[PDB]
């Protein structure tokens, strides 16, 4: 590790299923948001996700709630490896530690460093409020 990276912009974005069925959940949906810029070494909470996902979700779907989390990964940059967040657990990611990030100018074939990204992707299963889950009884 040569140049440590000296920020991190850590966007998320969030997929929300239903447990039964309605059309306003339109799949496709491809936005992200910052959320901030840290430092590799800052944590970042699961609880402090489900905040966040549980605004994003009255914002765009008024009447629904999160019922639970299923997946939550972490792409770094254009880097193969992602990490994979524990599924059933609360848990706590910390920025990982990473090359600066760079270009090359195209016209001076010389280096220029650009922003390091961390994409935190969620899916999380979500309910309308006042009903419950299950079948016709399990």
């Amino acid at each position: 590790i040569q140049n440590q990276a000296k920020s991190v912009d850590v966007e998320y974005t969030v997929q929300f299923t239903p447990l039964n069925p309605d059309d306003d959940f339109r799949p496709g949906l491809k936005l992200t948001k910052l959320l901030k810029t840290l430092a590799i070494g800052d944590t970042i909470t699961s609880q402090e996700l489900l905040a966040q996902a549980q605004s994003i979700l009255n914002k765009n779907h008024p009447g629904y709630t999160i019922y639970e989390r299923d997946s939550s990964i972490v792409t770094h940059d254009n880097d193969i490896f992602r990490t994979i967040l524990p599924m059933d657990q609360e848990f706590t990611y910390r920025v990982k530690n990473r090359e600066q990030a760079y270009r090359i100018n195209k016209k001076s074939g010389l280096n220029e460093e650009i922003n390091n990204t961390d994409l935190i992707s969620e899916k999380y299963y979500v309910l309308k409020k006042g009903e419950k889950p299950y079948d016709p009884f399990d």
